[PDB]
RNA sequence: GUUGGGCACUCUAAGGUGACUGCCGGUGACAAACCGGAGGAAGGUGGGGAUGACGUCAAAUCAUCAUGCCCCUUAUGACCU
């Protein structure tokens, strides 16, 4: 529910997400990577521009190289990132065929 | 500790050791790096000091000191109260 903004530095109107009206990207695929003894799931697209925390409960497989789904049960908190967990272990992400079945997960195709 | 009590510990102070990207994961030219992880007292230029190049102001000092040219030289020297 963007709002107006009454100045503009450029050729665009200023929207501002004053509100979320609606959640939409349930869930994201991603590489896991482990970080300051912690671990974190780089999505797929470099269009969500942070990472996912994921906790050891939510590992499930995961190592540095394994493709996973994330069933996010939670999301960014002003400067906090977006939780979750790991779904599908698709496989190392360095594999061939992954590549499609990283896209197969992606777009939430059928199997 | 006051005393007996090796002296352990703390200390005292000589000599050595120790830290680096050495190591293990990523990331990335397989390298470098970057990002983390170990182990360690110490994490990625260990911390404080010390130790620089050519220069300038005819800068200041003839009251630190010395000093050419002067000046004083029974006094501009010197002594006391």
């Amino acid at each position: 529910m963007v709002r107006l903004n009454s100045q503009s530095s450029g050729s665009r109107q200023e929207g501002t997400v004053i509100r979320i009206l609606e959640r939409a990207i349930q869930r994201v695929v991603g590489t896991y990577t482990e970080t300051r003894n912690f671990g974190f799931v780089i999505p797929d697209d470099k269009k969500i521009t942070s990472d996912i925390f994921i906790p050891k409960n939510g590992k499930n497989g995961a190592a540095e190289g394994h493709k996973v789904v994330v069933k996010l049960t939670s999301y960014p908190e002003g400067r906090m990132n977006a939780e979750g967990e790991v779904e599908t272990i698709l496989g190392h992400k360095n594999d061939p065929g992954i590549d499609i079945l990283s896209v197969i997960h992606k777009h939430g195709l059928p199997g």
